[PDB]
């Protein structure tokens, strides 16, 4: 409970060194691999652990006389390292190791005249976010560490630290007078869902291979509605919401439209908040919530709830038909889609509402995949309630024995063929862009041997100008169109920071710790990789070039992005 307190702070504290690194030391240059000239200040102990030392040191000059000391455990031109002391800080001077509030306090108010923007809220954002990590490892500290990969709803919800480069991760900034326990994947929150009568005039169902009302029963048993009417669900917590609104006061008094109770599904929260997972239901239900959830706002907008439609059609339409094109690829549906408004309401009304009521069902894909055979990315490289990689002690009890070297070059090779084949011949060979990142993935896996990685989310999902865009069958509103289109370097810098940034840096991170020497090696057997799929590719992919031969690559800024998305450019790792 101290302990706890203590392994909440350094997550969050190692969370945030990640940004700090990666947006703005690496690329504007302020960071060096030296020891300092004074060490008066740091104890022998953070740096020498009685055989040698404790890695690398690694210094930033942070440009306002403040200077700042960690031991890192290796270079690395993405960020991607382990933290193997407490952090240090200069100013005349003596290095001083601040607590974590003041430790905050600090980068942050650097971070800020690196950015020449402020975030006042950001701040009390992070000590909450931290605040919230306590709690969460308090509850769960006593499990097994690696309980979280065992099953798939477990690991939706053993994301103990949210994301590992982002300064407020577990954040979540709705109304504290509905609690933050109940809402929360992570402390095993189930909730049966907030339900609605209204009137099947309003409805807007958007369905592919499933009749409306097929939609319909995915998300409520629809029984309980009189005729010519209809049960559509929502979070409980976008129920009270979207219940605040004049409009829908106006709805519920004139009985035009009845409040049920939280009287739904009893579903369990994912990682992602507003989608919800009942065990053999065919469908996730991704429905909105007007709330801040790490960068944005969950709403399902009303054109993305129109454009998931189009992107499933188009997603079964390639699968059936253009098989080979796309390295192997494995996609969650979002077959159908409900949103309800007034038969009457005029436009600026009728989206306001569609896109409070709006939900998204996804493939359960569980049941083609088996609960205990696939593991959310995220979650499968993320530090237990020990700060200990979970992935290795998952494959030391899949494989019997410890893992030499080449099991893990091994493992690693076979994962990355099954993320890096998809996506990018999703990109090439038909402008399709992808968000692959730790959260928008799933492993499956025959014990341990990587199957697919299951790819989802067509809020992500945008298509390039001059190819992705083409699969779209002209009458399309304007504005579901502009939500869709992505330039194609706007689109490149996606798949690049997802694929190499967010997602393998951390796949290695993970498998690498304790043994960096493995890094490098990972690295390269990506770069062939990359190589002999583009040899592969049926399109051009100049981009793709440029990568290979070690050009830099694209980063999507977290933390700069709160303060003043931007996206800064990393050295390549070959
Ligand atoms: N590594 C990650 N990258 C992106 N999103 C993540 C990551 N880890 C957790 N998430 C969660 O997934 C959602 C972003 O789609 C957010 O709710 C975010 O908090």
């Amino acid at each position: 409970d101290v302990l706890s307190r203590m392994i909440s702070e350094k997550a969050a504290l190692h969370g945030l060194l990640n940004c700090l690194i990666k947006e703005f030391a690496i690329p504007e240059g302020y960071l060096r691999y030296e020891w300092p000239d004074e060490m008066k200040g740091i104890p022998p102990g953070a740096y020498f652990d009685g055989a040698d030392w404790k890695g690398i040191p690694m210094m930033i000059g942070l440009p306002d006389q403040l200077q700042l000391f960690v031991m890192v455990d290796r270079r690395d031109t993405f960020g991607s390292q382990h933290y193997l002391s407490d952090v240090y800080l200069r100013q005349a001077g003596d290095w001083q190791c601040p607590d974590f509030e003041p430790l905050v306090a600090r980068l942050l108010a650097a971070c800020e005249h690196i950015a020449g923007r402020k975030n006042p809220e950001l701040y009390e954002q992070i000590l909450q976010s931290q605040r919230l990590v306590s709690a969460i490892v308090s509850h769960n500290g006593r499990q097994r560490a690696d309980a979280p990969l065992q099953h798939y709803l477990q690991s939706e919800q053993g994301l103990w630290f949210g994301h590992p480069s982002h300064p407020a991760p577990k954040a979540r900034l709705w109304p504290a007078h509905l609690g933050q326990e109940q809402w929360a994947p992570e402390f095993q929150a189930r909730a049966a869902l907030h339900q609605f009568e209204v009137p099947v005039d309003g409805l807007h169902i958007g369905a592919n291979g499933l009749t409306p009302q097929q939609v319909l029963d995915g998300f409520a048993d629809q029984q309980p509605a009189s005729p010519g009417h209809a049960i559509i669900c929502m979070h409980p917590v976008q129920a009270q919401l979207f219940m605040q609104d004049a409009r829908v006061q106006q709805l519920l008094r004139d009985n035009v439209i009845r409040d049920l109770g939280q009287s739904g599904r009893v579903a369990s929260p994912t990682a992602s908040i507003r989608t919800w997972f009942i065990d053999d239901h065919d469908y996730f239900i991704k429905g909105s919530l007007n709330v801040r959830i790490t960068n944005c706002v969950r709403k399902n907008a009303w054109y993305e709830l129109e454009s998931t439609v189009l992107i499933d059609r188009l997603f079964r339409q390639l699968l059936d038909q253009h098989a080979d094109t796309l390295g192997g690829l494995v996609a969650a549906a979002e077959p159908g889609v409900v949103s309800w408004s007034p038969a009457a309401a005029g436009e600026l009304d009728s989206h306001w509402f569609r896109e409070q009521t709006g939900g998204i069902l996804r493939e359960n894909f569980c049941r083609r995949t088996g609960a205990e055979r696939s593991i959310m990315a995220g979650t499968l490289f993320a530090r237990g309630v020990d700060l200990q990689p979970m992935i290795q002690t998952f494959l030391r009890t899949h494989y019997g024995e410890a893992l030499d070297d080449n099991a893990l070059l091994y493992w690693f090779d076979d994962y990355q063929t099954r993320l890096l084949r998809p996506v990018l011949s999703l990109f090439f060979n038909h402008g399709v862009v992808m968000e692959p990142h730790l959260q928008n993935s799933v492993l499956v896996h025959q014990q341990g041997r990587p199957q697919q990685v299951l790819l989802r989310d067509f809020e992500g999902v945008k298509l390039t100008d001059d190819l992705g865009i083409r699969y779209i069958d002209d009458d399309i509103h304007p504005r579901v169109r502009q939500s869709l289109l992505y330039s194609r370097e706007q689109g490149w810098n996606r798949i690049m920071y997802c694929l190499f940034i967010n997602h393998l840096s951390e796949t290695i991170l993970a498998l690498s710790q304790g043994r960096p020497q493995l890094a490098p090696l990972m690295w390269r057997r990506v770069q062939q990789q990359l190589r002999a799929i583009q040899g592969e590719l049926k399109q051009p992919s100049p981009e793709l070039d440029a990568l290979i031969a070690g050009h830099p690559v694209a980063c999507k800024t977290n933390l700069k992005v709160r303060l003043a998305a931007s996206y800064v450019r990393l050295p390549s790792p070959w």
